[PDB]
């Protein structure tokens, strides 16, 4: 049995979504320990693939992947037990991350030492984002540079959409705690919404790159907490595309974001994609704990925990 | 004797120079083999420091640095022979690069294995740019994230100005040739000019970050030659601050840039800082050679050569 552990992906924002930029997409993101993945891959005695833990959507994709990889690497039929599943469609990058974790695990069970980028590609993942792919096996803080726009992009709708973008920035995240918040956000509809908001104005695409590459990244690099928070907040309460994500989601997340900005125990707060997960940074975590406990009791958030960044990516060890 | 070789620094552009951005400065740059530095540091028998090769400006700073480092590391008086000096104030980053090269060399002569960032700082270098500091001992292609703007930046003139910025992006440069061009550019006056052009509009600061981080860098990362050139050109013929550098310099460089854009054997061209050095990229270097030879004969450029990127930084070896 191979026992794989992997961090969740928290996303800051999408970058280039205008009708005239050289490239499209591009994502700033970081990895954290909780919520985490823990799965155990081993030989199925009867010779039939199996998947335990996790919801039906990923459960089938897990099986399809393991069926695929079986004949790819000529390995055995494998049972995987997801002991700790990453919350699905909650803004944690669960599908990409689990698939790569289990995939890498099934590889180690065989002989192979797979490349996660080509594995992601094999399994149909990372056709918009390199975030979760990058964050497996590097962890930390990264920004991928998206995809090159073809000559006939002046028209767009290619923003909606194989080749998973490599990280153009990749840094260790400082030893700062991260407060995770489960809001009452929900998870067609958005396909329609996406076309109503995008393509965004060029100025904003540019500005987002500015806040990501000349705000977030240098501050992470230099371990400047104040500078880091100033950039996280400016993205959250000001990022054109982020605002659209927030506004669409509604009061359920907006109230929590606003409360964090108000709260003096919270130095910055963010939404991860659209999914209910928000996250926050604080130099007074003891005060923040009490604030989030207060929020959870009142029923404005479902849950909260502190975690820390993962600067490794996934990790495997052989057990029995 | 320690024999040190170091690459030149070619600069693409300065990034954030507006009155309201989170950070200021920020520089995209690459390292090349020619023009290069080659120096040899050894013990001065008579016990008096000495500097041969190079112009009077760096010659004294070389000595001051070696005097400084002598009592810092309690080492011997050292003679340095600059066998191949980097052209001074020509847009090659000669001062920073030589100082760090010779400094690192004098260190190896002693016992120490110096950090180039703290060495740069010790020698008063890299108070605007991390370009040449970064490019010593990493080489390749990098972008530094500048400096954090203080609360009282709304007013500016802090854009003119110790802590040398670390590289937020650092990548191997692909195996593409680089055509270097010595134009008839010249090298107070610009101190005045700088205040007339800066601070630049915010939109442009943002846009420059966009072309650097979502243009240059991903293309370098993915080794996409067409994408790379599209971004280099957009910076050169469109970069607000770059245009100001070009326009100020005048016909001497402008004519060469325009000729490269016209020339079908040149896929992209750039100015390095303001200094006479321009550089260009081509997928038909054989045709480009003939174009530059033609230019040099007519007297529109002083000289030209092809070189390639350095992906190491400086290098030392012990000789006698
Ligand atoms: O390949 P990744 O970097 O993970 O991201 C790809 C997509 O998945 C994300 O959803 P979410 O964060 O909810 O993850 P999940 O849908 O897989 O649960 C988000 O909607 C991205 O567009
Ligand atoms: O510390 P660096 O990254 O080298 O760059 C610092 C400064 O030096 C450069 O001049 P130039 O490229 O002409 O080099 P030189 O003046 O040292 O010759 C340029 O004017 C930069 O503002
Ligand atoms: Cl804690
Ligand atoms: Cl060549
Ligand atoms: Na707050
Ligand atoms: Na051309």
């Amino acid at each position: 049995a191979v026992r794989v552990s992997a961090p969740a992906r928290l996303s800051f924002t999408l970058i280039s979504l205008d009708g005239s930029s050289l490239r499209r997409n591009g994502i700033a993101a970081m990895a954290v320990d909780r919520p985490g993945l823990t799965a155990e891959v081993r030989e199925a005695a009867d010779g039939i693939v199996a998947v335990t833990g996790t919801a039906e959507e990923t459960a089938r994709e897990l099986a399809a992947a393991l069926e695929a990889l079986r004949k790819l690497w000529d390995g055995p039929a494998a049972r995987v037990d997801v002991l700790e599943a990453l919350p699905q469609h909650s803004g944690f990058g669960s599908k990409t991350s689990t698939l790569l974790a289990v995939g890498h695990a099934y590889g180690r069970l065989c002989g192979v030492e797979p490349d996660l980028r080509e594995l992601a590609r094999t399994l149909g993942r990372g056709r918009t984002s390199g975030a979760s792919t990058g964050l497996s096996a590097y962890g930390g803080f990264l920004v991928d540079g998206g995809h090159v726009n073809p000559p006939d992009f002046a028209e767009a709708p290619q923003k909606y959409l194989v080749a998973p973008p490599k990280p153009v920035v990749r840094l260790d995240f400082p030893d700062w705690p991260v407060l995770v918040l489960l809001t009452h956000g929900r998870h067609q509809e958005e396909l329609e919404w996406f076309h109503s908001v995008a393509p965004i104005p060029a100025e904003e695409s540019w500005r987002t790159s500015h806040l990501v590459f000349m705000g977030l990244a240098p501050a992470v690099l230099e371990q400047d907490f104040d500078a880091f928070c100033a950039a996280v907040n400016e993205i959250t309460f000001t990022g054109h595309f982020k605002q659209a994500q927030i506004a669409f989601q509604g009061d359920a997340v907006a109230d929590v974001l606003e409360a964090g900005r108000a709260a003096p125990s919270v130095d910055a707060i963010a939404l991860s994609v659209t999914g209910p997960a928000c996250f926050a940074f604080t130099k007074r975590p003891e005060d923040a704990e009490r604030w989030a406990w207060e929020l959870k009791n009142r029923g404005l958030i479902r849950d909260f925990w502190f975690t820390r960044a993962n600067n490794q990516g996934l990790a495997t060890t052989v057990v029995s």
